């Protein structure tokens, strides 16, 4: 069969998202009302606008059809089984593709790979708060970012 | 949150459901023939169009679906994947390969030639379908289908 | 272990000749029968002919081989048919074809025939489309 | 039928390579290990090479095919395949000429009662042995 | 017996790493995580790249080598508490060594020589400093200045 | 994972060194031997020196860890088949990859990559070959020729 690893398009791969623990993303739910408040109207626009969003056009319609599924399930462990495994695929794609829509792709990349350091190094060696997802700078006490 | 996965390609949900399940090939069909012509592209570091954009995401969630009837009482659930679900992705797979070979416009213009086509009684219409080709065929000016 | 594909050097993979359902191709014998009735002396030749003549003698001969050890019951039978008999009715076929009507012609025959083949029968045109290097046309010349 | 013999287009014959005796040839085995150590990136290469190459994949693969079906076969198919990978790699190594002449030097060799002939087999190489004008096997 | 530091080409020694207590290094996996995540091109590669390249690349092989000993272990040994025992020695004690030297080369990849060698000192000297009398968090490793409120580092 | 062939930077492969039978190689235990007796200097420097020793110098201490390990078992395995299982699978089964990866290290500081590559060769096909129709004697490892009775080699 065909292999096709949905993030290569964009710069990135299935292998470097993992680097990302499961609690670092947020819930599918929250990841959906997040396109919705965003970009609701380029999402529903007639234009492309950027593969980006015809990407993030058809997660948001697969996880519906898997959502329509389990709720058709449905009239528990295949409920559980989608929104447990399948759930964390979707939550990192959804994540992918919102974040990079916001903060483009560079930022995202740097971004996983601060996160996935941090929360590696042991707690008690390491900052009390998490890196900061942001274009902006924090700077020193030229510009610094997280 | 109201998306159409046609609508940014110039088409409808409603538009392609002119067309009756039996005029589409199977999913396994679909990916079969996407892989034979398209593999490369599909499987490459570029966007290279929209459609590909899209005919790769429609891909992997069919997979998610089959994995998931893969994972798995048995029968209602894989009967309802392959069925229903099923039709759906018929044509979201159909329509992005088809625009892919043939173009937007040809593609567009077959799917109501043969919605008219098969709603036309047996008895009073042509014996074959109209032909998804780019070629003309031409009187006995070009003629297409 | 190396992993050589036997339609690499002439510029197909074994993932595309599976593209083509069993039935699409004539049987083992009558490949055989084919092979001699066009080729028989360039095959017999002590000159190369062509990668396609080289590789094509080998496959004859394999299947020679593979056909005394078969010999050697119906379960035994239609595991080779299924399996070893396609790959060589595969293999066999692209090889005469390529032959006949060069590599290009072919690769774009095998996609028309299982993209055919796989539009559902009532939808699609009622012949399949045809092997050959020569034009169709409309009522540009325009071949399958 | 067809009368195919797989050494013609190499300019020699299933009745010459007959001349080696079985023992001279190296295991089926450690003749796929050779291709491998010395031919993979050619062999697995989109481009033909030559007609050795394009012969011996065809062989290493038809070899598979016995091994495949029958897991699912030695005094008769294997000696007709060590014959025939060991020809084509040889030939591969040290051209068609140097490996015409090595058969027929061993052959000889080998027919030569033991206790009247030299104690070691003729040597298969290109390069020179020589006098104590170049000299080789 | 020939006596070899594997830190001592890379301008370190044995024990100065053990400055550094167990509970400051992440775990293998982690460590094995981060040297993919950050070099993995680069370790897959045909080059040599740098010499800290070369040692990483076998102190990811010697750790893969322990590994499969402790599954093949759990599978061919027939006693539950040998087989507990010599996995937990591979895991603990083993997995103490290369803690250390699997961070050591991919911070230097990171950060280089000298900001690693310099950190070792720092967090080493702040978790022996009393809770009560110290800074109440550890030291940063970054190249990249925090600065007074001329720049300033950890 | 990665995967990390730790021969590929040296121009080599896994399935290259796997050309060679395991009895062509020297026993762990002289190899260390030789490489201390020639580069004992070198292998305990504060300079690389060459990427060969910067491999050569892991391999020798992984083995050391191995080691080690044997011997912990020895001392603190009461089951005297747990442990005896154990002991000989360090020495054999792992044993085997080190005695390629300190050979070819070794040998390649001595010969040159160029040259241990092509002796990898002749000796695969030497002892491949039938004994009553190969030369009585192996080919010889060196840089330097044997010549006819222009310069030939091995
Ligand atoms: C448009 O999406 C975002 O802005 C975004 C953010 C922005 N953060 C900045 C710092 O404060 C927290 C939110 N952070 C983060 C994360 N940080 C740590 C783990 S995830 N992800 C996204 C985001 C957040 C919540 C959400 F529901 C969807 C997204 Br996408
Ligand atoms: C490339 O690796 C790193 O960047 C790295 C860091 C970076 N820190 C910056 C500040 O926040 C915590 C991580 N910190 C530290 C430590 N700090 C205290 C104890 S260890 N080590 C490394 C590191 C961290 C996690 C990890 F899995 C691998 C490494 Br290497
Ligand atoms: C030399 O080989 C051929 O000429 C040839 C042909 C030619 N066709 C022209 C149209 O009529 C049917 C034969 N067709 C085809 C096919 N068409 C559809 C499926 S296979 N294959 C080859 C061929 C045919 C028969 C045969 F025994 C061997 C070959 Br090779
Ligand atoms: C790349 O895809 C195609 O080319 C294609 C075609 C082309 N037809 C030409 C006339 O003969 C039948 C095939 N036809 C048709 C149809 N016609 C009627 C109903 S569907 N769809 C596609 C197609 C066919 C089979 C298939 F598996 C996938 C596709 Br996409
Ligand atoms: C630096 O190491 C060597 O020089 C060396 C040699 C050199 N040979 C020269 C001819 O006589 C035998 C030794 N031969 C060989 C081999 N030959 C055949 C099979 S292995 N390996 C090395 C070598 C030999 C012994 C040893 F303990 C370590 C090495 Br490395
Ligand atoms: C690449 O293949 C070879 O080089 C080769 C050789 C070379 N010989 C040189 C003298 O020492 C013995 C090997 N010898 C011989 C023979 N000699 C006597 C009987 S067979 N055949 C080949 C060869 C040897 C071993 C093998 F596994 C494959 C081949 Br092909």
């Amino acid at each position: 069969s065909m292999d096709i690893d949905p993030y290569k398009e964009f710069g990135a791969t299935v292998e470097l998202l993992s680097f990302l623990p499961s609690d670092f993303f947020p819930s599918v739910r929250d990841l959906l009302d997040t396109a919705a408040a965003l970009y609701r109207d380029a999402l529903e626009s007639p234009e492309h606008c950027s593969p980006h969003h015809t990407a993030l056009r058809q997660a948001i319609l697969c996880w519906g059809d898997l959502m329509t599924l389990a709720t058709w399930v449905g009239t528990d462990l295949v409920v559980s089984y989608v929104n447990t495994n399948v759930g964390l695929k979707f939550r990192q794609l959804l994540w992918f593709h919102i974040s990079c829509l916001t903060f483009g792709r560079e930022t995202v990349l740097e971004y996983l790979v601060s996160f996935g350091v941090w929360i590696r190094t042991p707690p008690a060696a390491r900052p009390p708060n998490a890196p900061i997802l942001s274009t902006l700078p924090e700077t020193t006490v030229e510009n610094l970012y997280f």
